[PDB]
């Protein structure tokens, strides 16, 4: 290979007839996500899935297959895995159902029952996912709490590869065209010069941490997008959240430095958040932190809750259903 290494990822084409109990989960800019059961015939397994459609265009099929290509390649516990595609008039993406929804909605809904240990563990897991993306030379370009999903309260994964770009071995930067991007998660060099790197992803990581530590506050709330570059050029940044020690806030501020190379590396963020996760109340101050429980797999109706009784026996999490 005179350039980069062959991508020998398998693309699995899933039969429409293998999918049952399709219900809408959510719709927005990402399109529409459904939940269902994937039943690979003659296997005696029922795999909870999400199914994503785009907003039958040739332009739509192109963009959904670009996301399929990116995801087919990624194998990490903190990144959404493509199970396959379904070739309906509109092409569909199939992934493991993340039953607790996106982490932004989760921290808003459960903001009175979320302790320091969950918040720091999520920061570690997101940094692990992002570090893996960097090892694969992938720039996500859309990291935000809305693009983190909750398998269980203890286990989150990065999703939405709609803006993701692969760098060649030679290459340091993605140079974008005129396409629309979430400005309030973007590094200043991305806003000003359409430059995207692993280090512009670290800026987005900082904003994502700020979203978690504020239990889902909107960054620069009620500031027009068009005013954001100016605010950042003046040296202004998101304020210290009430629960954050200077230790935690300083990591966020380092993610928002002007010199991209001065920002932390995801592998450094894994180390720092993991040390903090060993003594979480030294790093986040949450009223009532001590007495807080969220659902874990060792709960009465944990599995009963989000499934039908007739499916209970043969249900298999996609994480335990391995490339046959
Ligand atoms: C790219 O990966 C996926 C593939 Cl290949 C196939 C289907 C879905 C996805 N991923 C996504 C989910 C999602 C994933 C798993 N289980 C539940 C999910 O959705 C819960 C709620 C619904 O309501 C919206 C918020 O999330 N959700 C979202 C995306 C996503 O790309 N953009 C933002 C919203
Ligand atoms: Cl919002």
């Amino acid at each position: 290979a005179m350039g980069e290494a062959p991508n020998q990822a398998l693309l699995r084409i899933l039969k429409e007839t293998e999918f049952k109990k399709i219900k809408v989960l959510g719709s927005g800019a990402f399109g529409t996500v459904y939940k269902g059961l994937w039943i690979p015939e003659g296997e005696k397994v029922k795999i909870p899935v999400a199914i994503k459609e785009l907003r039958t265009s040739p332009k739509a099929n192109k963009e959904i297959l670009d996301e399929a290509y990116v995801m087919a390649s990624v194998d990490n516990p903190h990144v959404c895995r493509l199970l396959g595609i379904c070739l309906t008039s509109t092409v569909q993406l199939i992934t493991q159902l993340m039953p607790f929804g996106c982490l932004l909605d989760y921290v808003r809904e459960h903001k009175d029952n979320i302790g320091s240990q969950y918040l720091l563990n999520w920061c570690v897991q997101i940094a692990k996912g992002m570090n893996y993306l960097e090892d694969r030379r992938l720039v996500h370009r859309d990291l935000a709490a809305r693009n983190v999903l909750v398998k269980t309260p203890q286990h989150v994964k990065i999703t939405d590869f709609g803006l993701a770009k692969l760098l060649g071995a030679e290459e340091k930067e993605y140079h974008a065209e005129g396409g629309k991007v979430p400005i309030k998660w973007m590094a200043l060099e991305s806003i000003l010069h359409r430059i995207y790197t692993h280090q512009s992803d670290v800026w987005s990581y900082g904003v994502t941490v700020w979203e978690l530590m504020t239990f889902g506050s909107k960054p620069y709330d009620g500031i027009p997008a068009s005013e954001i570059s100016s605010i950042l050029e003046k040296g202004e940044r998101l304020p210290q959240p009430p629960i954050c020690t200077i230790d935690v806030y300083m990591i966020m501020v380092k993610c928002w430095m002007i010199d991209a190379d001065s920002r932390p590396k995801f592998r450094e963020l894994i180390i720092e958040f993991s040390k903090m996760a060993r003594d979480p109340q030294r790093y986040l101050v949450i009223q009532g932190d001590e007495r807080m429980h969220l659902p874990s797999p060792t709960d009465s109706n944990f599995y009963r809750a989000l499934m039908d009784e007739e499916d209970m026996d043969d249900v298999v999490d996609a994480d335990e259903y391995l490339i046959p």
